[PDB]
RNA sequence: CACUGCCCGGUAGCUAAAUGCGGAAGAGAUAAGUGCUGAAAGCAUCUAAGCACGAAACUUGCCCCGAGAUGAGUUCUCCCU
């Protein structure tokens, strides 16, 4: 609707293929690939995407609408590329990566090694934190998910595996 | 012959109280639940398109029966010239 009206200018320097849904976007950071609903055209005059309903289907612009800032994150990706910060809070947690697995300590009696998907490349400055880079937004966001679900920050001390952005609300131990 | 007359021991077999083993791990698709990307609805949103996770239940895996499975299957050999 009022998404799917605003154009994703696609600069300089990338690829793009339409093949009937098939949409394929290459660039220096990466290459990319979605099939899009039924429900959606799309086309191109050498500067600018536009997406839009085919006729007949109820769910036109809402369709429509996902798949423009679908293929708006996929440019980003292939030119800029989205990063995702992670820290640790406690005592004894500290993070180590070795290639391409991360090895957390967080307070187990065993050991935390984690397999890194095909296009995220983790890596940790300091202990207490985790700094991983990739072009598809999809999957940095469930990679960032599946190391805090180890340690799910504490309601008591925002202890674990925390996001970099976010606030963590704290209760006092009260009696 | 007297309850095997009354008893004392005891081979084999059968047995428990004797002594071996078992319940699983793993795989799949999920429940309640937890998420990721994401519009409708410029924001927000686990959901509508798409992606992940999740239980002694479910489907397997472990044991036995099993082609009268009339939908009566397969392989190997033998006999009758
Ligand atoms: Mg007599
Ligand atoms: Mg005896
Ligand atoms: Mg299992
Ligand atoms: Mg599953
Ligand atoms: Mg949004
Ligand atoms: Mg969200
Ligand atoms: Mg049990
Ligand atoms: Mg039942």
């Amino acid at each position: 609707s009022r998404v799917a009206k605003a154009p994703v200018v696609v600069p300089a320097g990338v690829d793009v293929k339409i093949n009937g849904q098939v949409i394929t976007i290459k660039g220096k950071n990466g290459e990319l690939t979605r099939t899009l609903n039924d429900a959606v055209e799309v086309k191109h005059a050498d500067n600018t995407l536009t997406f839009g309903p085919r006729d007949g289907y109820a769910d036109g612009w809402a369709q429509a609408g996902t798949a423009r800032a679908l293929l708006n994150s996929m440019v980003i990706g292939v030119t800029e590329g989205f990063t995702k910060k992670l820290q640790l809070v406690g005592v004894g947690y500290r993070a180590a990566v070795k290639g391409n697995v991360i090895n957390l300590s967080l307070g187990f009696s065993h050991p935390v090694d984690h397999q890194l998907p095909a296009g995220i490349t983790a890596e940790c400055p300091t202990q207490t934190e985790i700094v991983l880079k990739g072009a598809d937004k999809q999957v940095i966001g469930q990679v960032a998910a599946d190391l805090r679900a180890y340690r799910r920050p504490e309601p008591y001390k925002g202890k674990g595996v925390r996001y970099a952005d976010e606030v963590v609300r704290t209760k006092e131990a009260k009696k």
